[PDB]
């Protein structure tokens, strides 16, 4: 899918995690965020469209999705041990990673 | 396979992309280039054979294949939307990545 | 599994490689080390528990497991060609990578 | 998933169909709408929560999702024949079915 | 496939059931009739092409295929118990269902 | 299987749901009731054996199993969210559906 | 499942074998008895609950299910050769095995 | 298959093991002997046809196949480590097990 | 694997069961103990290396692993019902079985 | 199926290829013709029923289906490259192969 | 396997077909003869060992196995329709094909 | 793929067989040559483009690929028995088959 629809999936499933009361809801929402972040890792943002794909802008862009994938995988590891409150607090810390990318490329 | 045969697969399938007229030929050639670049990422070139596997030469070598994998994945994303001319121009830009590695390790 | 049990798998299977006499034992022990290193890449060590997940400590920690995964994949490539002595000497070189991480985070 | 999230999937994927330019985007969005409508067929709306599950309100509710499933299946049949404009006009006619259910149960 | 080819499959396989002498022929012909009736359930006949898909004509059309699917499933249940004469007489009763639909929409 | 054995499966698994204390027992008993109700939907009861398969008795018989399948699917949806008491109370409401069918066809 | 429900499956499917008239009914009932006897082999009866799991009571209990599994497998071997009367008489001989266990542990 | 054909498979594949020169021939012949010994474990020999299936003859018969299965599994364990001479000498020791059963039941 | 490595798997996973706090850790550790006990059932201990494989020492050795497999299967049955304390106390009783084998063959 | 029904499949799907307007219809009709020609290759025509299966009539009969299979495979190769007009003209040339067999054996 | 063992499979399974009384025995023996004839089609007989693989002896050898494969496939087609006597008489006609090859190459 | 790319696969993998030192390289190169020769069997060479597909030129063309497939299958049979020198000498004999086809159709 597009980069814009992959951001629809990350935004919608993150709001379902804060309101969840069981561990099946948190575990299923974190699996869709993992698949949407891997599809968006190779894309090109509209503000870097006239650059070459070897640029230091396109190197820092791909390094930001690989930090997000490692944090989604760590929060999914807590949800499989049925630790709902620990997995919900780990997903709240995701917003500092995706505020730092919006200041540069969004 | 060897590093030498993985370079046979990348070179042969790239010449079939420039002469293709349908979107099934471009989509099938980009899938073989993706599998050959992942097998070659862990190999050791003959000009770095007497180094240790923690070297800053063996760190820049593996960083060059991971930039190529992200560009093959982006060109395969355009070919599945049946955009043949956009996927052919993205594969022409691959040659700047693999001219910069040949000056250092080939 | 935990970070502590993933270190049990890497330590036990490495001692079986030095005493092996056939190529089926070396090839099966290197496959379990590959799966245990990928599960441990996203974890948090106890000495970095009060840091944020965007830290330059948590960036150098994940860069150390990705260097180990590339060396296990290269030694598994020699074991499938039935080169037992070359795959055993490549697994002995793994100890320099995992002595440098124990000085900083263990 | 909930009834509320199944309505998030139907609303988001319908807006991607009107702006699509290829037949792979239309065919993939209609497949997610088919799976979200089948999961929502058995649910209970909040305005019928104090009824019994044998009611003539809960009979007309389930008859409305089965009319929608037959229209999504017919529009997916046109998209597999690469008829993009015919499948886009069939998805615009879906809004009369889901305006008649919102007047009674939403 | 089209509505016209799905009627080719129902007509041809019904004539093979009356002339069959073993239970493997009857069981294989009833499986193709089941798959052709489910593909035709969502289609639009040419005499209802200018109606809306919420019509009481398009509601009685889909109710007629769902009565046929339940009769094919019951005759396939007798053929798996190796009751050839009971499954052949149940397939002869199918013609009253598909004479009543031809008077209205064919 | 027969209609009589499909009623053995619905009756036995319903009594195990009222006495269950964990969510794995409720989730496994509701899956067998779903498969037994779909096999019985196409059958013919002994009190309608001399009717034709287009009758308004055989239309109300198949409409009664389709209401039961939607209630088993809704109770299985609560059991996967580990809501044991809500799924047990939804299975108690199933008895009004299957008292109304026994007054007419049993 | 429990030990009590595994005895529900053995008792119900044995009564369907004596009344069967085709070889598909006998072959399907003997397959469910095979799966229910293997799940019950490791269980603990309520009259041996305060023993240790190394007892000579718990050794004779597990030896009785392993004699029953070999007799169900032999009767299923006759049913696949379409020998219905030989497989029905072999299932009648099962009752001497399960009268000898009820005198000691039931 | 029959008891007589399962003895055809054990006799033919044992003579191919003594004449083999590679480890693929020994490993493939020992896999067919494992499947033929498990199918024959539940059978009834012609010299015990008029006994009951709870007899001490039918208990010593099944104990003899379970000793053979453990010896075939141990010889297959040596063949996967590419130890051809050790796996060939372990298959020669199988003949003492199957001379002791022929004196009693053949 | 060897007999010595199968004892590494049983010893390590048993110590993780006593310190576990959730039911996913207990259920995953009991599955690895089940696979390691079945691979070790056919092996030969070093203190019985000069015996024949029909010995009454090699008959009591294989009878000891089959008692352990039935106790691991019973403790895994409690862990799937999310009964953590009952499955932890059943795994503590395993040590009497494996103290009696070490006095004779270790 | 019979030889007569395999000729029903070849005749019906060939008339759908000349009237097709997309490449999904041509590609799906050529796949059913490939499976029907392979099932008919081993059959015996009614005009050669009293011959032996080593005859020079039964050798020229099987050589005629093997020429047809190679022409269906070549036309299916053009349809996967989305060349509809080239695949439709290749299927028109099939009629010379199946006019030459009807003059001798039909 | 070898050419000699593939002739062991064809000879043993042909003698089980003449003595069979059900259709499951004939259908299972004809499936093993089909797999053994395809493995032997590419082999080289010992009396043609010093020829080149382009010889007119090695062309008539491969043409003889391809006539046998078509006769085994035709006899397996009768066995799936539960025609035991027709499939047994078709397997008796196989001996004329394999007497003509033994006069030239055996 | 094209006929020209299928000749790229046969030419490249044949040169890797003469320089190989293990049996995994020879076995993997012979598997790609088998798949490329089956895709090229149905193609049309450019020097026979204006012929009809029933010609005696197009009959001798398809007979030449079927002789090559039988020689690749025989050399792959030696490589699975770990006979590297016998499989390398069998692949050298392939060049006489593909010199005789180049004199007529290339
Ligand atoms: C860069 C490394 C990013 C990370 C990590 C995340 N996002 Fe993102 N976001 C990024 C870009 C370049 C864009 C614009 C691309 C475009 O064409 O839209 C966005 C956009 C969004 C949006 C707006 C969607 C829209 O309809 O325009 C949303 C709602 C959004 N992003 C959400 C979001 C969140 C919550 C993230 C953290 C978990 C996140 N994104 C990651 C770049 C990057
Ligand atoms: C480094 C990061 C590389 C990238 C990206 C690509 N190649 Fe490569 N190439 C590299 C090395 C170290 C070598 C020598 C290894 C050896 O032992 O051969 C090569 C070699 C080639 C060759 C020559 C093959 C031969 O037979 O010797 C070719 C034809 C080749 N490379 C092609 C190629 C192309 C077109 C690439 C860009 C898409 C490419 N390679 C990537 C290092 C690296
Ligand atoms: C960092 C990048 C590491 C690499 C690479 C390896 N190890 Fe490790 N090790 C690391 C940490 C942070 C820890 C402590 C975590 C904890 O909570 O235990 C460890 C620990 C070990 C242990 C001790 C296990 C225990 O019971 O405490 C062992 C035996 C061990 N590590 C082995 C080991 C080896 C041999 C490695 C090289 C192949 C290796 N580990 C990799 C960090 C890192
Ligand atoms: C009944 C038979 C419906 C059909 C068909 C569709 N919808 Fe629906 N919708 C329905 C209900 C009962 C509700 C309220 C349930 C709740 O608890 O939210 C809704 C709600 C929506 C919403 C609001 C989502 C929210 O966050 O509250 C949207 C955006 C929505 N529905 C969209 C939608 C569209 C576009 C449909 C046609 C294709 C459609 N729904 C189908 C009942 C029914
Ligand atoms: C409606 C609920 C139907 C049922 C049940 C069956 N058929 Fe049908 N049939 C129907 C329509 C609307 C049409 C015309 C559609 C078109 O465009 O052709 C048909 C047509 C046929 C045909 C003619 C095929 C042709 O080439 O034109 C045949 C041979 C046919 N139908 C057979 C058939 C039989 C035997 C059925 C009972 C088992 C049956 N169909 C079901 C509507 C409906
Ligand atoms: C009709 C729409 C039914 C629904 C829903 C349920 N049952 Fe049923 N039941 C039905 C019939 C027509 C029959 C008689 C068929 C026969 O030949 O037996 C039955 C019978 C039973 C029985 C008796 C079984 C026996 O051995 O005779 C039982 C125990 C039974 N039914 C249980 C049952 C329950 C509890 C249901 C609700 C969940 C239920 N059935 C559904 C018709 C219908
Ligand atoms: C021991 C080795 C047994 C064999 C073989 C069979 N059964 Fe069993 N049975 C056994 C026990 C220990 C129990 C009591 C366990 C409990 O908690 O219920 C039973 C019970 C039954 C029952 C009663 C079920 C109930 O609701 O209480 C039945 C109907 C039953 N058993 C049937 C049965 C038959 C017919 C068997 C032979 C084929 C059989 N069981 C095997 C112990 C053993
Ligand atoms: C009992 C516990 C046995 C073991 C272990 C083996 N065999 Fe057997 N064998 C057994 C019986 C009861 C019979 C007679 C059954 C019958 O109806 O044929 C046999 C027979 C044979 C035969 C003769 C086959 C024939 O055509 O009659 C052979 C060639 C044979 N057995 C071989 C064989 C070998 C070599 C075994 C050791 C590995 C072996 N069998 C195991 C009983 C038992
Ligand atoms: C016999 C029937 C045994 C059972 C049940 C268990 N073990 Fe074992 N153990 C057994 C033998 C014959 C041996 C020696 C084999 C060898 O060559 O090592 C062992 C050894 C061990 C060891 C030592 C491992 C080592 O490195 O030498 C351990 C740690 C061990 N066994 C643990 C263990 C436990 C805890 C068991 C109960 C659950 C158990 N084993 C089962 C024989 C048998
Ligand atoms: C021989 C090598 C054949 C080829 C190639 C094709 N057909 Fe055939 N055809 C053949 C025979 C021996 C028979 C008679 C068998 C019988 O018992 O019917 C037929 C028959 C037909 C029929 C008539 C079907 C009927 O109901 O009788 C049709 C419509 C038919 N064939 C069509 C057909 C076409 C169009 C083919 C070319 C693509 C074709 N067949 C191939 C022998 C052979
Ligand atoms: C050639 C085209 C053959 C066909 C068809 C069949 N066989 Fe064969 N057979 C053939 C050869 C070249 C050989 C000798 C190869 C060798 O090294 O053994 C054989 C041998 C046999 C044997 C003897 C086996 C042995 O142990 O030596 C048997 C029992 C045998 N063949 C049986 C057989 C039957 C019954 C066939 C018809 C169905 C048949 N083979 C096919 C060549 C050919
Ligand atoms: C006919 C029966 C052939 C066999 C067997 C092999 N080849 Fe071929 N070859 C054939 C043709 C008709 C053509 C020309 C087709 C075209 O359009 O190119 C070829 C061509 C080649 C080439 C040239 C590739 C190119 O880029 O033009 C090569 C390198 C080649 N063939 C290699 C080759 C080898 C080594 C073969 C033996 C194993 C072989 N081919 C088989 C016809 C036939
Ligand atoms: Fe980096
Ligand atoms: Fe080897
Ligand atoms: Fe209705
Ligand atoms: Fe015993
Ligand atoms: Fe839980
Ligand atoms: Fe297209
Ligand atoms: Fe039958
Ligand atoms: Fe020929
Ligand atoms: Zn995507
Ligand atoms: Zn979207
Ligand atoms: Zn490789
Ligand atoms: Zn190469
Ligand atoms: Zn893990
Ligand atoms: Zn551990
Ligand atoms: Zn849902
Ligand atoms: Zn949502
Ligand atoms: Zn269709
Ligand atoms: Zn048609
Ligand atoms: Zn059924
Ligand atoms: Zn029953
Ligand atoms: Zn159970
Ligand atoms: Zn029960
Ligand atoms: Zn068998
Ligand atoms: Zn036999
Ligand atoms: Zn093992
Ligand atoms: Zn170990
Ligand atoms: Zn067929
Ligand atoms: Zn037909
Ligand atoms: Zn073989
Ligand atoms: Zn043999
Ligand atoms: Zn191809
Ligand atoms: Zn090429």
């Amino acid at each position: 899918a597009d980069l814009e629809h992959n951001m629809h999936t990350l935004n919608d499933n993150l709001k379902h995690i804060e309101k969840a009361d069981n561990a099946t809801t948190v575990k299923d929402a974190l699996t869709k965020m993992q698949a949407a972040a891997q599809d968006a890792w190779s894309a090109t943002p509209p503000k870097l469209e006239d650059k070459s794909p070897d640029s230091p802008e396109m190197s820092d862009f791909r390094c930001g999705f690989w930090e997000l994938i490692g944090q989604i995988n760590a929060a999914l590891h807590l949800a499989k041990q049925c630790k709902v409150k620990e997995a919900q607090a780990a997903a709240e810390q995701l917003k500092t990673t995706c505020n730092a990318c919006h200041q540069k490329y969004r």
